């Protein structure tokens, strides 16, 4: 009395104000577990703040300081904390602090393991199955509950784009997903069709498809996509 | 006499020996007529050389030329002179001489008028909506017997040569041409074919072609010459 100074190292994080003082917060974040004496803080990673056990006279008009706990350099990581909040869906790496204090930053990119799902441009599958290459889009692994982004293809493969809305349905790996046509040319669809209905000598199976654009496998007997404007067929004859 | 010199006039003709003797021709082509002491010259175009009244005298063997008659210049041509033969079907341009003596040569040329047969690669042809251009090749007309010649595009019309020992029987006119082929890359069948075979519930024809050549017209369905590698294909998919 009056004031001090008590060096704040980095391994600091619980005390006891002295004489029972009402304490106060000013700092840069909100993380704060204040009792109305001593305290207790919870994983001020990066947390540049102080408080001073005050003083205030409820009758005249002061308020003075007898403890100031001060602070000017950064927390690295400590005890046992997360570093990685959630945010609707996507695991957004926690920036500037720990649990239920973590301020948003960049998402969490891939490094490695073995993964357990995987969604993209607004579906979700679980084996290779089907896809040009596993991963991709964004994926997360079967201990946690949030997606890690790693890829960013276009949801396109020349002239077809995989929405959510319109238009004729077919099944990546296992799962119905919709798509969306663009031109009119020669095109791959990279999803095998939905549903094979059919109608020895000359018989033949056929499927639905858009446009000019072609689904494997080929025909055996012809061995060229016969394609037609709207239906891929599928010929076999005796 | 002795040995006369008769310089024959260019519009020569009938011949006369005087006190009776054999004649002996020494000219250039073969265009004598004999008969007995005299001879007579029909159509003599561009010839030289000498003609003698020789006698024969049985006692002493002085053969005595006593009228001599000769031409200096080569002959033109008046009358009857047929400068048009043909070799077994073949005309060739009579360079000199005429009737029976067609000493051949140089081949007709074609210049207009009005045909009704032309011939090329090992089949006769008639009509003219097949063949690039009509005419081609040789023709001939209606009145003459064997035909000319105007043209020579080779039997080779992208990839396919046409020659005379099958394989496939393809038409074209009316005709019936045989066509053998010889390379694999993608080129157009120049014949529409002969047969047309079936085979509603899935109705289609198909013939035969070749390798990776494709006999017209296209399916406007899969709007796109069908084929196997051994057949080309048409439907009816209503």
């Amino acid at each position: 009395t009056n004031p001090s100074t008590e060096e704040m190292g980095d391994d600091f994080g619980f005390g006891l104000c002295p004489f029972d003082t009402s304490p106060v917060v000013k700092g840069k974040y909100n993380t704060t577990l204040l009792n109305g004496s001593a305290f207790y803080l919870v994983c001020p990673i990066g947390w540049t703040g102080v408080i001073e056990c005050t003083a205030v006279s409820p009758t005249t008009l002061r308020t003075e300081v007898v403890k100031t706990f001060r602070r000017e350099k950064p927390f690295p990581h400590r005890m046992d904390c997360v570093t990685t909040t959630v945010e609707n869906e996507d695991l957004f790496y926690c920036k500037l602090g720990g649990n239920w204090t973590c301020v948003k930053g960049e998402p969490v990119v891939y490094t490695g393991g073995q993964v357990k799902q995987c969604k993209w441009c607004g579906f979700d599958f679980n084996e290779p199955d089907g896809l040009p290459h596993y991963p991709i889009g964004k994926c997360i692994l079967a201990n946690e509950t949030g997606y890690r982004i790693v890829d960013s293809t276009d949801c396109n493969r020349d002239g077809v784009v995989i929405s959510a809305k319109g238009s004729h349905e077919c099944l990546i790996g296992n799962t119905t997903v919709k798509v969306h046509a663009s031109d009119e040319r020669l095109g791959p669809m990279p999803c095998r069709p939905k549903e094979i209905v059919s109608s020895t000598s000359c018989t033949f199976n056929y499927a639905k498809t858009l446009k000019n654009k072609y689904y494997e496998p080929r025909d055996s007997y012809f061995q060229q996509y016969m394609l037609k404007g709207e239906y891929q067929y599928w010929f076999d004859l005796d």
